[PDB]
Order: structure tokens, then C-alpha cells, then sequence
């Protein structure tokens, strides 16, 4: 029943119905000593519905994350079932349906993350064990499994040890792999009539073709090296292979097997052409005409989109180096790659017009750049760039030739023939823009051209035009705005606010939500207002004029992201506009929280409001609390995880802003002390900002402290959130009364010094001391000694000297450094009876106040700027830069004062020939 019942609840989770109830009560099985296996053990049943086993699978995946290992990467599952789950899974995959195999592929790639290597001796005898000749489908399976660990090298950069990794991987790899790749290419020659049979076999090849990238994206291994004649030469051959059997004409926007080991085959010529062109040599030159005969024979259809690509990186990875340049040198080469491989891959093709109406938002995400970044007017864009940077005036010349014929063709019937103007709006814009197109726009531009005459002649009449062609071309002139905005007068820019704010009264989504994204852009630089109204109304507007479903609500997240930054100009401008605005945007959450969507869409939605809030007058915070609230309070009790941390955050916020915790908000305190909510990985710098703050604003809320330090113990034993743990303790020690905090400050103590004796961090030590500066100039040098010392007798003496002084002049950031050192120095100058009952440390913290005096000489995602706290409390009279060295100076004179030329002449002697020289400099400068 214990599978049983697991079935069960998966089964009536998929019933939108019984979600909640089901995932709760998943939640509680988890618990369990054995639940992962059960999830397991239905997934692998043949006899249950393929969503039940999805969604078994999904929630595994799920579970792996937040179980499998703690923040610091210890096994939260007891040593059994985590050796039984390794071993169960890995067979498991072998054998599951692509799309399950894909979801226990995430799960396995976990687990390997943590315990890959290390923690899991087996996992590469068994799976090369499981490669034989005779079992293809096997293979693939095995083969997968394998991919989906390795191919967490490909993002890694070199490392003294990741080269131990992969030779571990590769000497058990190895020969197998390049047998079975000899094996498979055999059979295939021989198949060359089974449609099933090859379909089985590239389906093992494809998956080799990716493991060879996986073994040679560090380096090339003596064995690949030395044996490349081989592999090369059979992918030299699958790269123009051709096979009616594995050919579907009626296919037009998804790829075949053939063409993705076509792709993914170009992926690796392109790597080892960049990455080891001469080990390579010889043969780039046989591949750069297949490549290119390849590339001549395709059609304009979205099923080779990819192979276009990636075939292309290949020319541009050719063209930088000199050698093959020169084949692309001569004047005909540039008009035949031009006609050949260019204008017929940028030409707009009429798929895209039907997407640009049927799916807007997807034809915007294709046009800018940032995700999706396959295509064919990028590729022949970024090659075009390392073709010009070659011979400029070679290249821009043949294309003017061309566009010269596009622009008379356009002339002639511009309701014809538009496409030409988008096709040369395109050339033009390839070959004018010099550098990699930065947020900041574009560095340099080509300068055989002029963007500006070409806009002023251009780009500026499709703006104006009574009647146009086509709208794709009013985009494509925003869209010219937009790139060379850097290139444009100011004056030239704000010309185009007018008409540019008309188009955001259109029905065309294209259009306006370009037209946003550039106004965003070009009042964010008029910056270092009733417009402002205006603009911020017209684009809540837009956001609603589709229709307010989740899913299509939250689908437009360059709009959102425009309004926030529109609200990050105005700071306070508009202060009597914000709860009307705040009100909407809690509205958008309301409905979202229906169904998170577009993760983008609902940052930014937590960034605006974030920002009105910010920009908000604190006595009229509260009525926007009281509007937030109620929307806040539903998101936890149904947990949302999508939009917690934000509400966090935001809460957070408006708390450390009050003088007290405003009513609508205290019986969140206690709940936020449930340990549950600390083993969210992404949830704690979020969660100990809240509870921070109810600490800052309201420690009496807090009637019992104990299950507080529960948390504080928690993190800061945790090497993963040491920070955590002092910034909550900051608050603790320097906000709560002494008196209340008389009972715990031992066991505080206690734990600070376990977690340095026997598991210190380079970053521990240093914030332990910057945290002991930080008590000896607000607690007092007496409170400090005493608090160590409770520990065990003497310890003062023993921490001060070898931690803290030593440490001290270590400290790099400049804030931590003026708090260590002040907090330093005030002890042998404000220490009743440090500097009479520890000599030996006086000379000693003496050298480290001088040296270092005179030294001068994932849960970002939810990390919402606009409330981001970035100034973290300090002593202000102070310069992190300066001062702090005319401080020390200053504090240490106005102490000799004291004793009238007594102190210094005693520790001079004492202090270093080197800082006894500091120290005259200190004193006088
Ligand atoms: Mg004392």
C-alpha cells in the first residue's frame, strides 16, 4: 500500500481538482524513509497511465532537488536508500520512454552533481557494462544516461583538477565509445534498407556525435588526438550522407534524426576548428567544402533552422583563421556567399509573417536577442561580422552592390516587394554594426556607412507613413531606433517620443511593445512629469488589452519590465499616481497567483510595486500595505512558491520602514520561526531579511527567544550560510536588551567557536572578526572579553591573538575592514583592562592597527533591486577610503592626551622597525 498510496495521490494530483490536497499530502509522504524509492518504483511500472507515471516522475525530479542534498552537500536520506536509489535509477532510465526518460535524466543529473564522482565509484563500470553490439536501443540508453552527466563540462572552465575528472571518465570510456562508434557506422552501411534499423542506429550515433563534444570540450586526449583520422573521417562521411529512408518532405518546422546528427556534427568541426585548428588542420579543408555544399542545397524551412546555425559557426570559426580566410578573399567568393549562403537564409521567409501574427511575443523573442539565440539571422549575422572584420571594404562593398538593386526593386512596387526594405533594414544594420551589440547598444559602427543619413532617408519615413506596405517594416524602423540609439543625436532620440507614444495606442503587439522597450531606453539616458503619467497608463493599459488569463497575462514581460522602468526614472514624481498603480500590479498578482507564468513577467511585476513602495512616503505606507496585504496573506496559504520570496522581500521591507509592525503583518512572525520554511535553499537570504527585521522594528513580538537562536544556530553552523548566520546575530546582539538576551549569550559563544575550531572558513574567520569589531564598539572591549571568555578560561587571550589580529589586516572589503579596525583599535585604547591584563597582545594588536591602518597605499532570480538593501549599517562619519587612517591617527592622539606623552614612547619599541616607521607617518599625515 505504500506504493499503493503513492500511486494514488499522484493519480489525484493530476486531477486539477484534488491538486493542493494532493500535493500536501505528498509533501507529508516525503517525509518517510523509503518514499523516493516508492515515487521510483511507480515510474518504472509499465501497467500505470503515462501521466500518473509523469507525474511521479516529474515530482522525483522535484523531490531530488530539494532532498537529496542539504546546502553544504550532505545526504538527507539515510545511507541506504541513497546507495539503493543510485543504484535502482541508472537501469531505471535505461529502459523509460524518451519523454520519461528525459525527467529521470534532470533527477540523475542531480544526484551526479553532488555525488558524482566521489560518491558513486560504480556508475561508470556499470554503465559501460551495459554497451554491447547486438542491443542499439540499449545503448542509446546507457549512451544518454552518460551525456546527461558529462555534459556538465562543456560550461566549466579548466581546472587544476577537472582534467582528473575526465581522465577518470575517459580511460574507462574510451575504447568502448570509439568501438561502438566503428560498430555503428558499419551497421549502418549495412542497413542502409531498414528504416527501423537506421532510425535505431542514428538514434545511438546522435548521442556518441554529443559525448565525443562532452570528452574533447576541455581538451583533446592523447587517445583522441593521436586516433582523430578515424573518428573525423566517419562524421566527415554522416555530414553528407543522404537517405530517402530517413527523409519526411511533408516535414516542415521539426527536425529528422539525420539532420540533428547533422547539426550536433557540425557542433564539434566547429569546436575543434576553434579549439585545436591545427591538430585540426588537415582536415578543415574537406569539411569547409562539404559544409558549404550542404548549406547550398538547403531550403528556407524551419526544420533546418539549427543546421543552418550551427554550420555556420563553423564558416565563422573557419574565417578567423588567416589561412582560409584568403578562399573567401577573392571578390567573387564574397558576391557568391553573399548569393549562396546570405540572402537566401536572411530573406524574410513567409513562415515568419504567420508566426509575427500568430505568435507575436515568439516572433519578438526571435528578433531580440538574450534566449533562442538559434536562428539563421544570426549565425549569417555573426559570421558576416568576422568576414568584415577581414576585408571591411570587401564585404560592404559586394552587399552595397546588392542592396543598390534591393532599394529600386523596393521602389518599384512597395506593396510588392517590402520585403526587399526589411532585407536590406537587415544588410545594412549586419554590416554597420562593429561590435558584439551590448545592452549599452553599440559600441562602433562601420564607417563606409552612415546611420544616420540611412535613417534620416530611410528608417524615419516608414515611421511617418500614411498607409506602409507592411507593419513588419514600421517594426523593423523601431527596431532601427532601438539598436542605434547610441549613434542618434539626443535631440534627434527625443524627436521620436511623440510619435513613438502613438504607437502604443495600436492593436499591433509588435509594434507597441517595441515602441515601449525603446521609450524605456531612451528616458532612462535623458535621465542623468505628466509624460511620465501619461506612458505609465498607456502601458498598464496594454497589459490588460489582452485579456487578463494568466497564462496570456503574464506573457508580454518586455511590457512589465518597461513600466518598472519607467517607475525607476521617476523617483517620486509621481507619488499621488501610486496607489491606483500599486493596486493594479497587486491585481496582475492576484490573478497570476492563479497560475505562475512567464517567471519574467512576475519579477518585474514584484520589482514596480517594489519601487512604489520605495519611492512612497513612509506615513503613507500603510494604506498600500492594507492594499497587499490580504493578496500577500492568500500567497502563503496556498504556498506559492513562485511568488514567496518577493512577498518576502516586499514585506520584509515595508517593516524595516515602520516604527512599528503594522497589524496586518504580526502573525506572520511567528510562523517564520517554523523550521520548515529554513530548508528552502532558495528561499533564506529572503527569509532572514524578514526576520531581521521583525528583530529591528520589534524584538517584543518575540516573547520567547529560543526557537530564535533555533534559526541562528541552523545558519550559522552551516559553512553554506555562515553569512546568514552573523547577519541575524548583528540584529540579535546590538537590537534585543541584554538583560533578555542574559541566558543565551553563552551557548551564542559556544556555537561561534565550534564552528572555528572544527570547521572554519577563510570567509568565517574574517566575519567572525569584523563581527567582534562590530560588539567591541557597540557592546563595549570589556563586553567582548567577557563574552569569549565564557567559553572557557583564557580563550580571550587565545582568539584575540592568533584569530582576530592576524585576520584583521587581511580583511579586503573596505566596509568590514573600517568595522574590524575601529573595532580593533578600540580595545587597546578603550580597554579598562585589556591593556593591563594581556601585555603581551598590546604590541601585538599595535602592529595590526598600524599595518592595517596603513594599508591603503540559486536565489537571485528573487532578488528585487529596487528594494535591494545594498547599504549595510556602518559607522558613517568615516570614508572607507579616507579618514579611516586619519581616525586611527586622530583617536590615537586624542589618547596620549590622556596620559601626556606616556603611551606612544612605550610601544614604539615594541612595535616593528616597519611600523614604528608606519606609525610617524600615521601620526603626522
Ligand atoms: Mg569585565
Amino acid at each position: 500500500s505504500d506504493l499503493e498510496t503513492v500511486a494514488k495521490f499522484l493519480a489525484e494530483s493530476v486531477i486539477a481538482s484534488t491538486a493542493k490536497t494532493s500535493e500536501r499530502n505528498l509533501r507529508q509522504l516525503e517525509t518517510q524513509d523509503g518514499f523516493g524509492l516508492t515515487l521510483l518504483h511507480v515510474i518504472a511500472s509499465t501497467n500505470l497511465p503515462l501521466s500518473t507515471r509523469l507525474a511521479g516522475a516529474l515530482f522525483f525530479k522535484n523531490f531530488i532537488k530539494r532532498k537529496w542534498v542539504d546546502e553544504n552537500g550532505n545526504h538527507l536520506l539515510p545511507a541506504n536508500n541513497v546507495e539503493l536509489i543510485k543504484k535502482e535509477i541508472v537501469p531505471l532510465m535505461i529502459s523509460l520512454p524518451n519523454n520519461l526518460q528525459v525527467q529521470i535524466g534532470e533527477a540523475i543529473s542531480s544526484i551526479a552533481d553532488s555525488d558524482f564522482p566521489d560518491r558513486w565509484p560504480t556508475l561508470l563500470s556499470d554503465l559501460a557494462s551495459r554497451l554491447s553490439n547486438d542491443d542499439m536501443v540499449t545503448n542509446k540508453g546507457v549512451l544518454t544516461v552518460a551525456h546527461s552527466i558529462f555534459k556538465r563540462w562543456r560550461p566549466l572552465f579548466r581546472s587544476d583538477e577537472l582534467f582528473l575528472e575526465i581522465k577518470l571518465v575517459l580511460d574507462v570510456f574510451t575504447a568502448p565509445f570509439l568501438n561502438l562508434l566503428k560498430t555503428v557506422d558499419e551497421q549502418i552501411t549495412a542497413n542502409e534498407n531498414n528504416k527501423a534499423s537506421l532510425n535505431i542506429l542514428f538514434d545511438v550515433l546522435l548521442v556518441l556525435i554529443k559525448l565525443y563534444y562532452d570528452f574533447n570540450c576541455q581538451d583533446i586526449p592523447e587517445f583522441f588526438e593521436d586516433n582523430i583520422q578515424v573518428g573525423m573521417g566517419i562524421f566527415h562521411k554522416y555530414l553528407s550522407y543522404s537517405n530517402p529512408l530517413l527523409e519526411d518532405p511533408d516535414e516542415t518546422e521539426h527536425a529528422s534524426v539525420l539532420i540533428k546528427v547533422k547539426s550536433s556534427i557540425q557542433e564539434l568541426v566547429q569546436l575543434y576548428t576553434t579549439r585545436y585548428e591545427d591538430v585540426f588542420g588537415p582536415m578543415i579543408n574537406e569539411f569547409i567544402q562539404i559544409t558549404w555544399n550542404l548549406l547550398t542545397s538547403i531550403s528556407n524551412q524551419p526544420k533546418y533552422d539549427i543546421l543552418v546555425s550551427k554550420s555556420l559557426s563553423f564558416l565563422t570559426a573557419v574565417t578567423r583563421i588567416p589561412k582560409y580566410f584568403e578562399i573567401f578573399n577573392n571578390e567573387s567568393a564574397m558576391n557568391n556567399i553573399t548569393e549562396q549562403i546570405i540572402l537566401p537564409n536572411v530573406t524574410l521567409r513567409e513562415e515568419d509573417v504567420e508566426l509575427f501574427e500568430d505568435d507575436p511575443i515568439e516572433y519578438i523573442r526571435r528578433d531580440l536577442e538574450g534566449s533562442d539565440t538559434d536562428t539563421r539571422r544570426r549565425a549569417c549575422t555573426d559570421f558576416l561580422k568576422e568576414l568584415k572584420e577581414k576585408n571591411e571594404v570587401l564585404v560592404t562593398n559586394i552587399f552595397l552592390a546588392h542592396m543598390k538593386g534591393f532599394v529600386d526593386q523596393y521602389m518599384s512596387d512597395p506593396s510588392k516587394n517590402w520585403k526587399f526594405k526589411d532585407l536590406y533594414i537587415y544588410l545594412f544594420t549586419a554590416l554597420a554594426i562593429n561590435g558584439n551589440i551590448t545592452n549599452a547598444g553599440v559600441s562602433s559602427t562601420n564607417n563606409l556607412l552612415n546611420v544616420v543619413d540611412f535613417f534620416t532617408k530611410e528608417i524615419a519615413p516608414d515611421l511617418t507613413s500614411n498607409n506602409i506596405p507592411h507593419i513588419i517594416l514600421r517594426v523593423d524602423a523601431i527596431k532601427y531606433i532601438y539598436t542605434f540609439r547610441n549613434q542618434l543625436t539626443k535631440a534627434q532620440l527625443i524627436e521620436l517620443m511623440p510619435i513613438l507614444a502613438t504607437f502604443l495606442q495600436t492593436d499591433e503587439y509588435v509594434v507597441y511593445t517595441y515602441a515601449a522597450i525603446t521609450i524605456e531606453k531612451i528616458l532612462t539616458i535623458r535621465e542623468s512629469s505628466n509624460s511620465t503619467e501619461i506612458l505609465l497608463k498607456n502601458l498598464i493599459a496594454l497589459i490588460l488589452k489582452h485579456g487578463s488569463s494568466p497564462e496570456k497575462l503574464a506573457e508580454n514581460e518586455f511590457l512589465m519590465r518597461s513600466i518598472f522602468r519607467v517607475l525607476q526614472t521617476s523617483e517620486d514624481s509621481i507619488q499621488p499616481l501610486f496607489p491606483q498603480l500599486l493596486a493594479q500590479f497587486i491585481e496582475i498578482v492576484t490573478i497570476m497567483a492563479k497560475n505562475p507564468s512567464n517567471p519574467r513577467f512576475t519579477h518585474y511585476t514584484f520589482e514596480s510595486i517594489g519601487a512604489i513602495l520605495n519611492y512612497t512616503q513612509r506615513q503613507n505606507l500603510p494604506l498600500l500595505v492594507d492594499s497587499m496585504m490580504p493578496t500577500f496573506l492568500t500567497v502563503f496559504s496556498e504556498d506559492i512558491q513562485e511568488f514567496i520570496p518577493y512577498v518576502f522581500q516586499i514585506i520584509a521591507f515595508v517593516v524595516e520602514q515602520s516604527a512599528t509592525i503594522p497589524e496586518s503583518i504580526k502573525p506572520l512572525a511567528q510562523p517564520l520561526l517554523a523550521p520548515n520554511v529554513w530548508e528552502l535553499k532558495g528561499n533564506i537570504p529572503a527569509v532572514t531579511r524578514l526576520l531581521k527585521s521583525f528583530i529591528k522594528t520589534d524584538s517584543s513580538i518575540f516573547p520567547d527567544l529560543v526557537p530564535v537562536l533555533g534559526i541562528f544556530q541552523r545558519l550559522i553552523a552551516s559553512k553554506a550560510y555562515e553569512v546568514h548566520g552573523f547577519d541575524l546575530l548583528e540584529h540579535i546582539m546590538l537590537l534585543i536588551d541584554m538583560n533578555r538576551l542574559r541566558p543565551y549569550i553563552k551557548q551564542i559563544a559556544v556555537l561561534l567557536l565550534q564552528r572555528l575550531q572544527n570547521s572554519k572558513t577563510e570567509r568565517y574567520v574574517k566575519k567572525l572578526t569584523v563581527f567582534f569589531g562590530l560588539i567591541s564598539n557597540k557592546l563595549g572591549s570589556d563586553f567582548l572579553i567577557h563574552f569569549i571568555d565564557e567559553v572557557q578560561d583564557g580563550l580571550f587571550q587565545q582568539i584575540w591573538g592568533n584569530f582576530i589580529i592576524t585576520t584583521l589586516p587581511t580583511i579586503g572589503n573596505l566596509l568590514d575592514r573600517k568595522i574590524a579596525l575601529i573595532g580593533v583599535l578600540n580595545m587597546v585604547i578603550n580597554g579598562q583592562f585589556f591593556q593591563s591584563k594581556y601585555p603581551t597582545l598590546i604590541s601585538s594588536t599595535m602592529n595590526s592597527i598600524i599595518e592595517t591602518a596603513s594599508s591603503q597605499s540559486g536565489s537571485h532570480f528573487s532578488k528585487l533591486v529596487s528594494i535591494s538593501e545594498k547599504p549595510f549599517d556602518p559607522l558613517p562619519e568615516i570614508d572607507v577610503n579616507n579618514g579611516v587612517r586619519l581616525y586611527v591617527a586622530e583617536a590615537l592622539n586624542k589618547y596620549n592626551a590622556i596620559s601626556g606623552n606616556t603611551f606612544l614612547n612605550t610601544i614604539l619599541p615594541q612595535l616593528t622597525q616597519e611600523n614604528q616607521v608606519k606609525l610617524n607617518q600615521l601620526l603626522v599625515g
